[PDB]
């Protein structure tokens, strides 16, 4: 495996989006990973709509738009609606919606998704070098978290308990501190660009690597 990944460098990873205030970060994490599979398979980088999962992947995926979802289960949204709309044609409003999804706007499918073992940072490791960008939980509560402006993000007070979804997009290592390399969705001004770098290898901090999957074409 390469010492390093960065699938930015691919092309395979949309701008940050800013979720406001509703807690969508499930939906973006989920469409961010479908998002380089699509850039791989089709050689195009669309937006997917993450607002098309907080309004349509709700009570049947255990999803509560937002007041917060699951990666997974929307993914199998996906895959049962067979298919997920582009964010240019149902836009991101930051509020929970009656589902308006219409199969003209379709810009992606989805066929399956993996969950990788709990808290096993080698595998998630070979899975965002051999298979893209992957989806994760991590413990975003602790003041820091909200502060970070850049080096590798590690918090004593950090647990396994995650409750903030995101996409690692690549991993690697910084003055000596292995890291991964973290999309967020709060927009631009957070952290760096919109990104933050959390430790790796380092008894699964935050618990990044507590729940990752990613989805296939
Ligand atoms: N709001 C808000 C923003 N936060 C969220 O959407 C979070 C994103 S997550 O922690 O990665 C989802 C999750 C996946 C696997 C195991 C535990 C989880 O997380 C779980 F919180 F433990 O989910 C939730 O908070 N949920 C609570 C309501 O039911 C759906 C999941």
């Amino acid at each position: 495996l390469p010492d390093s990944v960065d699938w930015r460098e691919k092309g395979c990873v949309t701008e940050v989006k800013y979720q406001g205030s509703c807690g969508a970060c499930w939906a973006f994490s989920a469409v961010g990973a479908l998002e380089a599979q699509l850039k791989l398979k089709t050689g195009k980088l669309v937006s997917l709509s993450a607002q098309n999962l907080v309004d349509c992947s709700t009570e049947k995926y255990g999803n509560k738009g937002c007041n917060g979802g699951f990666m997974t289960t929307a993914f199998q949204y996906i895959i049962d609606n067979k298919g997920i709309d582009s964010d240019a044609s149902y836009p991101y409003k930051a509020m929970d919606q009656k589902c308006q999804y219409d199969s003209k706007y379709r810009a992606a499918t989805c066929s399956k998704y993996t969950e990788l073992p709990y808290g096993r940072e080698d595998v998630l490791k070979e899975a965002v070098a051999n298979k893209g960008p992957v989806s994760v939980g991590v413990d975003a509560r602790h003041p820091s978290f909200f502060l970070y402006r850049s080096g590798v993000y590690y918090e004593p007070s950090c647990t396994q308990n995650v409750n903030h979804g995101v996409l690692v997009v690549g991993y690697g290592d910084l003055n000596g501190k292995e890291y991964w390399l973290v999309k967020n969705s709060w927009g631009h001004n957070f952290g760096e660009e919109g990104y933050i770098r959390m430790a790796r290898n380092k008894g699964n901090h935050c618990g990044i690597a507590s729940f990752p999957s990613y989805p296939e074409i």
